[PDB]
């Protein structure tokens, strides 16, 4: 029944004597089956996550320069040294000066000098490795009942998937059982990239060619930290080095063209992708109907909702039934209040209320143009006027 | 103009003093980018396609043996060989048979015996290898000038663009120029498969962990053909030696769940993509106005087409301009018919009939509610009463 709340929605048609039918879930979309002498299924695709994966990088894109060094020596004097050049969290350079008289050199000519900076990574962009097994997929199930909106939730049957997960079954009391066949598809090399808390999906080879400082699994070294540091052309005994700006604004702007992710509220570890899709196999012969035995409503009914356009070409309707209960409620749509011959094209199959003073949500499909809207029989009966453009 | 004749509309708004806009672009989507005081400007992704990708493999989904030949040795008399063994277009088995007296004999034990089939590929999917800077992307721009939807085809610059290809230049005589930087975003490592007619993309982890058989890129070897044949437990001299079934059903099934890929009719090397996107910046300052200078339409003007909803929001008519040429055509959407303050927003920036005759087609957003349209002034004007829903 949840499709109705959601805009992009499609109709799967089940011929009377087939047992499966094929449906192709995108997130954010919603899936209605229709089968003959079946309660109609809506099955949608809820979340596509990957819990816990393996941190494979980091990725600074914002250093820190502290602690600047220099050495230098008069020419023909030898080649200057720092110690830092041997540290690991020390970024390097070796080069020449201009000496002579001015710079308390004898001898003028190219005198060597060395520049060295602790490097510290102030923020950085993490990348995790994406297993295609442990990718989890999550799919709602729900029928066409007549429950109350406030109720769907409840109704809404969640089924769990995971890479060969195998055939998962969705039973309903009272209303049998429907099987789903899912294979979800591999179409959407990839590293799962994080920045504070934004998350996206990217390429590992455009993220290993990106020119900035990285970090293997488990850190303790950081690799090619020239791409964060500038060292300006010496003067006769400094040189200064200065790190590079903040290239959150770049890398953002070259992941705006990318896949986005959503991090789970609740655990840190959780990561629901967007984008993906779900093939699925759905078996309905187990599916039955409840209130085949029941007696057709005869009390005076009343309209909770009235009839509303879903925007689906479909209408639903609320209606209460304060007597006569448990009942079938009898509901047509016809070419005028004269004819009793139904045009519509009922998705609440077989609409009953098993109880009295029950609100049943009831989804049909009128005819294009003028048509009315018939719920129950008799002088007591329910008509409102409606017209599909 | 042709985001009309588009169902996935989005309209850019620039600001008045600004010369820059971005804009996304998706396949089988439009943008209708406008700007105060210049033409209003239609760009849309058309497609993306790679030209001449090399091929890296070949995969036999139907084979066929041929030429079955067996050979065996009775227990004790050694290995029986074929020379078809040391042929590489043949798969062949070696085992052992149950040897005695009833098969020629006489030893009873194991016997030697080993079978070889002539293979060959009668149906192979091929699988191509797709260069991220060999992508080429066009993108149709337009203006909305007031033509007739029968010349959108003429009027409609195409914009070739590949990987790293720079700014594209967009210039409309009399209207001046636009310029594009384009970034094609290279979210969809990865093949180009091919079936018969049929082309998709696959994952390249994928298409290797296919288990069939499948050739080497310049082929004249195939590897793996155990996947495509049958070999029968043994009877005494002979083995019963099967071509599996055609697979086409199989692979095309795992295919449903990826993108799909249109072979270009004309070439047989061009393949156009179904899923990627476009990040575009646009520049309007150079953009202009056509007459500006033109005298605004003083002579009977007519309806070739009746003010049409577009489903869009906005609203296009098809005005006839037989005398007064060059001249501008007056279009406002006003309250009534007494007041002349413009409530509703021209798509067609300064619509003019340059010849007599012209039938000019024009587009714009009428308010909220009830509303008048009216073109030109005078007791000649056209009026058009509206709705808004």
């Amino acid at each position: 029944a949840h499709c109705i709340g959601i805009t992009d929605r499609d109709f799967i048609e089940g011929v009377h004597g087939g047992t499966w039918v094929s449906a192709t879930l995108e997130q954010d979309k919603c899936v209605t089956v229709m089968a003959p002498d079946k309660p109609s299924l809506d099955i949608s695709l809820e979340t596509v996550a990957i819990d816990g994966p393996a941190e494979a990088r980091k990725v600074c894109y914002n250093a820190v320069l502290t602690h600047v060094k220099i050495n230098d020596k008069c020419p023909s004097t030898g080649e200057a040294h720092l110690a830092e050049e041997n540290e690991g969290d020390n970024a390097c350079k070796r080069t020449y000066s201009d000496r002579g008289w001015g710079n308390g050199c004898g001898l003028f000519g190219k005198g060597s000098i060395v520049a060295c900076a602790k490097f510290t990574c102030a923020k950085s962009m993490s990348l995790f490795e994406v297993d295609q097994t442990k990718i989890q997929y999550v799919i709602r199930a729900q029928l066409h009942v007549g429950a109350k909106q406030e109720n769907w939730n409840t109704d809404i049957k969640t089924l769990k998937f995971d890479a060969l997960s195998g055939s998962q079954e969705a039973e309903f009391t009272g209303y049998g059982k429907a099987t789903l066949e899912c294979q979800v598809q591999t179409a959407v090399n990839s590293y799962i990239a994080e920045m504070e808390k934004e998350s996206w999906i990217v390429d590992r080879q455009w993220a290993q060619d990106l020119t900035l400082p990285w970090q293997s699994g488990s850190g303790g070294v950081w690799r090619e930290m020239h791409h964060l540091v500038e060292f300006e052309p010496p003067h006769a005994a400094t040189i200064r080095v200065l790190a590079l700006g903040n290239q959150e604004g770049s890398l953002k702007t070259a992941l705006t063209g990318a896949m986005r992710v959503t991090k789970d509220t609740n655990d840190n570890n959780l990561y629901k992708l967007h984008g993906g899709h779900v093939s699925c196999r759905v078996k309905l012969s187990a599916l039955t109907l409840k209130g085949t035995s029941y007696k057709m409503c005869t009390d005076k009914m009343s309209f909770v909702k009235n009839p509303t356009d879903t925007g689906h070409g479909t209408v639903v309707m609320q209606v209460k039934v304060p007597k006569g209960a448990p009942c079938k409620i009898p509901v047509i749509v016809a070419d005028d209040l004269t004819a009793a011959i139904n045009k519509g094209i009922l998705v609440t199959v077989n609409p009953i209320a098993s109880t009295n003073d029950d609100e049943v949500l009831i989804e049909v499909n009128p005819p294009f143009g003028d048509s009315y809207i018939i719920v129950g029989t008799g002088d007591s009966r329910l008509t409102y006027q409606w017209h599909k453009e």
